[PDB]
């Protein structure tokens, strides 16, 4: 599914991401925009052989099992394919564990490179929240 911007912000807010570990909702929408373009079915290969899955591009090295990523872990205890659902629940829940892992949203390189230090409130401008 390709989410609308405000649709996704509403769903993320409903799932408790606004100010989760101190990250305002626009940070999460910004990350989603540059990871997936709001598309739940997005998959992209990493240089290390792992793959990133779903609206927040969660990686198979640490977080989900895709059956093809050597010496990897599955800390969210989920098949990576379940991150591509039109229901963002599994993505959101797994992201809550990643952001709690110590480096905050720096775990998402695209957040660090494209959202951090910018006016992320812009991503929820106009949304009825
Ligand atoms: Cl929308
Ligand atoms: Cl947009
Ligand atoms: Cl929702
Ligand atoms: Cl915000
Ligand atoms: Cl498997
Ligand atoms: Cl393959
Ligand atoms: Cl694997
Ligand atoms: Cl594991
Ligand atoms: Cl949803
Ligand atoms: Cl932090
Ligand atoms: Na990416
Ligand atoms: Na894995």
């Amino acid at each position: 599914k390709v989410f609308g911007r405000c649709e996704l912000a509403a769903a993320m807010k409903r799932h408790g991401l606004d100010n989760y570990r101190g990250y305002s909702l626009g940070n999460w929408v910004c990350a989603a925009k540059f990871e997936s373009n709001f598309n739940t079915q997005a998959t992209n290969r990493n240089t290390d052989g792992s793959t990133d899955y779903g609206i927040l591009q969660i990686n198979s090295r640490w977080w989900c099992n895709d059956g093809r990523t050597p010496g990897s872990r599955n800390l969210c205890n989920i098949p990576c394919s379940a991150l591509l659902s039109s229901d963002i629940t599994a993505s959101v829940n797994c992201a809550k564990k990643i952001v709690s892992d110590g480096n905050g949203m720096n775990a998402w390189v695209a957040w660090r490179n494209r959202c951090k230090g910018t006016d992320v409130q812009a991503w929820i401008r106009g949304c009825r929240l």
